[PDB]
């Protein structure tokens, strides 16, 4: 290979080829994607930090160069959004931020612990009556719980949960995913859909108000902060994709890599308390999002490389995150990691993942319910976990797992 192993599209397992990478290059230029791959530790937390060289701008911009016909789709049906947040740049971002920080309160989510916990024991117990004990804990639970979760506080119509994740698979692969031209068509299609039911809601607030995070935000602009309803329907663009389609992905992965350490696994049946750090420990090892983008303002370096105005920047936090100069045996998963709060798979600095602690707070309810339940669960076999292509998400189809009778 002439890139030291790293395929950018492929999820499966990167980090031999992160672990070469550092060691070899730590920034890579890569032709076949455009970008500087950037794989240690301390090159990528002094990118993130530095956004006055280093803009966010590039965050949400197709990864493929967006085709013909998806260009017309999207056109014709009125698409007109870009980024809620992820993507925007000061003054505008953080003004924004602000506004979504204010109305996206910890308290607000925290009320919702009760409800998201019985809904976890709900799954669980359909799932072990399944007619071979045989379960998915991705489609059978990390699929619904977020996903609802979300809906709930934006106040979007809670049996739409199917209808979302296929706009959110569309966001992520039309983004992100190495798609042709005509595979773009079908995402197109659904990111319109997408775009009219996130305005359709700003509507329906300004006209009935409501209790939720889009008649806040309304009640915001209404009491004279500076917010328009095209951005507030870009926020809620933002939340009803970047908030529920990780958190599926850390609750699956939550248990993908603690029933594949039998030891640690036992450790949290005996103690519930150390459900946190695991879970810490699972965003350092595993998390949801592998890459991240930026793009050069001016003439700069990165790691003593020279990058010039206008290259874009791939920060690989999965990379970051198992770097040997910030955590000792890094290839190695262990929920007892003293540092594992160090992990960059929230991003670091303006941008910081808003979302962090709803995401953080499910994945300790699922896993102390179903510890609780099914302290006997484990996967099916090995070599049954599959993970979608993608540049920056790296999501596992399916978790399949057993139980004893
Ligand atoms: C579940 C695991 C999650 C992971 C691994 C994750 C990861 C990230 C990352 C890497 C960023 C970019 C950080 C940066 O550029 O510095 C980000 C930003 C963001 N996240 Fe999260 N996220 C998760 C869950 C959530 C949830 C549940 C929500 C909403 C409730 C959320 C909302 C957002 C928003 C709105 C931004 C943009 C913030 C800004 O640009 O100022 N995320 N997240
Ligand atoms: C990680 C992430 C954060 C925000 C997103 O949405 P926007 O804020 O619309 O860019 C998408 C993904």
């Amino acid at each position: 290979t002439s890139h030291h192993g790293y395929q950018p599209f492929d999820m499966h397992n990167p980090f031999p080829a992160y672990k070469e990478l550092r060691q070899e290059e730590p920034v890579m230029f890569d032709e076949r994607i455009g970008y500087w791959v950037v794989t240690k530790y301390d090159d990528i937390k002094t990118t993130f930090d530095d956004w006055e060289t280093f803009s966010s701008e590039n965050a949400q911009a197709p990864v493929r160069k967006r085709g013909p016909q998806a260009t017309q789709i999207m056109t014709d049906g009125g698409f007109t959004a870009y980024s809620g947040l992820s993507a925007r740049i000061p003054p505008e971002h953080t003004r924004i931020r602000a506004i979504a920080q204010k109305a996206f309160t910890p308290r607000r989510y925290k009320a919702l612990e009760p409800d998201i916990r019985a809904m976890v024991i709900d799954r669980v117990e359909k799932m072990l009556a399944n007619d071979q004990h045989v379960g998915d804990m991705v489609s059978d639970l990390a699929y619904d719980i977020p996903t609802i979760t979300i809906l709930t506080l934006i106040g979007a119509d809670i049996s739409m949960v199917d209808t979302y994740k296929r706009w959110s698979d569309s966001r992520a692969a039309m983004t992100w995913g190495d798609l042709s031209d005509e595979e773009q068509i079908p995402h197109a299609h659904n990111l319109v859909e997408y775009w009219q039911e996130c305005q359709r809601m700003v509507a329906d607030a300004h006209a009935h108000g409501g209790d939720n995070l889009t008649a806040d935000l309304v009640r915001a602009q209404q009491e004279g902060q500076e917010i328009t309803d095209h951005e507030i329907a870009s926020l809620l663009y933002s939340l009803l994709f970047a908030g529920h389609e990780t958190t599926t992905t850390l609750i699956s992965n939550c248990f993908r890599v603690l029933l594949d350490h039998p030891e640690q696994w036992q450790a949290i049946l005996e103690n519930p308390k150390l459900i946190p750090a695991a879970v810490d420990e699972v965003l350092r090892y595993s998390g949801s999002i592998v890459g991240w983008r930026r793009k050069a303002l001016k003439d700069t370096e990165i790691g003593g490389v020279a990058i010039k105005e206008g290259d874009g920047v791939l920060l690989l936090m999965g990379s970051a995150n198992r770097d040997e100069a910030r955590f000792e045996n890094g290839e190695e998963f262990d929920i007892s990691r003293a540092n594992a709060r160090e992990h960059l798979s929230f991003g670091f600095g303006i941008h910081y993942c808003l979302g962090n602690m709803l995401a953080k707070l499910q994945a300790k309810i699922c896993l102390e319910e179903v510890t609780r339940l099914v302290p006997s669960l484990h996967l099916v076999a090995d070599k049954a976990i599959g993970f979608r292509e993608n540049l920056s998400f790296r999501v596992p189809t399916s978790v399949p797992v057993t139980w004893n009778a």
